[PDB]
């Protein structure tokens, strides 16, 4: 390339990451 909406759409996706790598890291040492 609105670039608000990409940065909007980008902050939502790094935190769903985020909570991934929070949920992968307990589940594998569980």
């Amino acid at each position: 390339s609105d670039q608000s909406v990409y940065a909007m759409v980008f902050t939502l996706l790094c935190s769903l990451g985020i909570v991934l790598c929070l949920v992968t890291s307990v589940t594998v040492e569980w």
